[PDB]
C-alpha cells in the first residue's frame, strides 16, 4: 500500500490527507516527530526520490516529492483532474488561489515581526475570499456537484484562517454552508473524529503563528 | 489572438513567454508600467476573471489567472503535459523542484533584511541546483529528448541565481550546457535578441533584489 511521509503538522499534506479519506483508499504514514529531524536526514538520500523533501508519496509505480505534485497524481489516479484543457485549467486556477491564501500564512507564519505582517493580510484576505463566494454561489464544490482536490485544500485554508481570524467569514454565508458540507462527508466525519487526526501544529513547530506542540 | 497580461518585468511570467516563442504561438502583451498602477485597478475587475490577478490570459471564452494555470493550459493545448498519470506526475514534480528555487528567490526579495536571508538561501542552493545536475545525467531536457515548460522554468531560475550569485554554477557544468542549450533553440535565441525580450527587472521595481532599472554592469 502507499507510503505517504511528513512532519507530524497539517503544514502542506493536509490537504492530501483529506482526499486519500474521502476516497477511502488504503495507505501506511511515515510520521516525523518534533525531536526526529536527524531520523529525517540520515534516510532522506536513501529512498531512491529524484527530489528528496517533504512531503513523499511511495507507492509500486512512484516516488514522488512537491505536495502539488503527490494531490495532483492522486486525483489523475481517480479521474478527478478534468476532461479537458479548459476544465484541467479551472481546477489548476483553483488550486492557485487557493495557495494564495494558504501560502499568504505560511510565508509570515515563521517571522519575528508577524503581528506587523498579520494586519496587512487580514486587509487583503476579505477580497480573496469574496473570489471563493462567488465562485460557490450556485455550485456544491468548486467544481460543481463532484468533489475535487481544491476542495480539501480550500477547507485546509479556511481552517487556519479561522484560528487567526474567528470572524473572517462572517460576512461569506457560502463558505461557512461549503466548510459545513465538507465536514458531513461520512468519510471526513469519521477521519476528523479519529486517532488519525493531526489538530496541531497548522504550521512547523517553530512558527510564531500556529506553532508549539499544543494550541495556545 | 490570445492576450496575456501583466507587469512590465520577467518575474511570474517569464517561462510563458518563453514557451509561446519556443511554440511559435501569436500572443499580444498587455503591459504595465511602472506607473500603471492606477490603470490595472481600473480594469481588474472589468475582463470577466473570476479571479482577478496578474497574469491573466485571455482567450475569447477561456478567461485565466494564477502563473501555473496559465503554462499548463498553454502546454495542455499542445499535449505536453504528459501521456499517462506517471508521466503527468514526474512533470508536475519538476516543476514544483523549480519553484522551490524560483519562489526562494521572490519569497526574500522584497524583505528589508534581504542581506541577512540571501545568506540562508545560499546555504541550501547548491544542493537545490545538485538535484538538476544529477537529473541531467544522459538527458538533453529535464524529461528527455523533448522539450517541457519546466525547462523554461529553470532556464528562468537560472537566469535569476546568477544576477544573485554569479559562481552558482561554477560547480555544475551540465546545467550551464542546458542554459546554453536553451539559447541556442532557434526561436529562443530569435526572441533573445527581440525588441520584445525584458531583460530586467526580475521581480517588481520596488524590490530589494532583482529590482530598480538595469542590471548591476
Amino acid at each position: 500500500s502507499p507510503i505517504l511521509g511528513y512532519w507530524k503538522i497539517k503544514g502542506l499534506v493536509q490537504p492530501t490527507r483529506l482526499l486519500l479519506e474521502y476516497l477511502e483508499e488504503k495507505y501506511e504514514e511515515h510520521l516525523y516527530e518534533r525531536d526526529e529531524g536527524d531520523k529525517w536526514r540520515n534516510k532522506k538520500f536513501e529512498l531512491g526520490l529524484e527530489f528528496p523533501n517533504l512531503p513523499y508519496y511511495i507507492d509500486g509505480d512512484v516516488k514522488l516529492t512537491q505536495s502539488m505534485a503527490i494531490i495532483r497524481y492522486i486525483a489523475d489516479k481517480h479521474n478527478m483532474l478534468g476532461g479537458c484543457p479548459k476544465e484541467r485549467a479551472e481546477i489548476s486556477m483553483l488550486e492557485g488561489a487557493v495557495l494564495d491564501i494558504r501560502y499568504g500564512v505560511s510565508r509570515i507564519a515563521y517571522s519575528k515581526d508577524f503581528e506587523t505582517l498579520k494586519v496587512d493580510f487580514l486587509s487583503k484576505l476579505p477580497e480573496m475570499l469574496k473570489m471563493f463566494e462567488d465562485r460557490l454561489c450556485h455550485k456544491t464544490y468548486l467544481n460543481g456537484d463532484h468533489v475535487t482536490h481544491p476542495d480539501f485544500m480550500l477547507y485546509d485554508a479556511l481552517d487556519v484562517v479561522l484560528y487567526m481570524d474567528p470572524m473572517c467569514l462572517d460576512a461569506f454565508p457560502k463558505l461557512v454552508c461549503f466548510k459545513k458540507r465538507i465536514e458531513a462527508i461520512p468519510q471526513i466525519d469519521k477521519y476528523l473524529k479519529s486517532s488519525k487526526y493531526i489538530a496541531w501544529p497548522l504550521q512547523g513547530w517553530q512558527a510564531t503563528f500556529g506553532g508549539g506542540d499544543h494550541p495556545p
